[PDB]
């Protein structure tokens, strides 16, 4: 089975949830959502959040250690920007590593965000689906989608077929 065109994607894409939330579980204990929701530190630890993955993190990448204040125990900030030409791929390795880690850890809660949480965020959860819980793209994207709309940019779209090619051997 090839991996699904840039058209295929978005029809799968459209399918799913009506629905407009701040914040949504997307896989056990793993979350999505936008910077409202990253910006409330209170908020994140009514919810049970330890680990945050910001998808647009201002300045150069980086890992955080606890935050000084809040409950968040680690951080990571990938730096890309929500445009089709931007090399994401070049994070899905490190950013599902840290998402696989954290969720191999008892107790522990991702939020993965970015802007709007829609499409940086989405993209690499995506990733970490497809590298670490044996899914394939449309099957990472059919996960998703009933519980947050999503919708990567094309060029994002092309790097997870890409990887989905990889992955199953076309």
């Amino acid at each position: 089975t090839p991996a699904p065109s840039i058209l295929e994607l978005e029809e799968l894409l459209r399918a799913g949830k009506s629905s407009a939330s701040r914040v949504d579980e997307v896989w056990p204990n793993l979350f999505i959502g936008d910077a409202a929701t990253a910006n409330n530190r209170f908020e994140l630890w009514k919810l049970g959040i330890t680990h945050v993955l910001n998808a647009a993190h201002k300045g150069l990448y980086a890992q955080g250690g606890p935050d000084f204040y809040g409950s968040s125990v680690s951080y990571l900030g990938v730096p890309a920007h929500d445009l089709p030409d931007f090399d994401i791929s070049a994070y899905f390795s490190s950013a599902a590593d840290f998402i696989h880690r954290a969720l191999n850890t008892p107790g522990a809660k991702v939020l993965v965000h970015s802007v709007v949480g829609v499409s940086r965020s989405a993209t690499l959860v995506l990733a970490y689906l497809m590298l670490h819980q044996r899914l394939s793209l449309r099957q990472a994207v059919i996960t998703v989608r009933q519980h947050r709309w999503v919708f990567p940019n094309r060029g994002f779209l092309h790097q997870l077929a890409r990887l989905d090619q990889q992955l199953r051997g076309a």
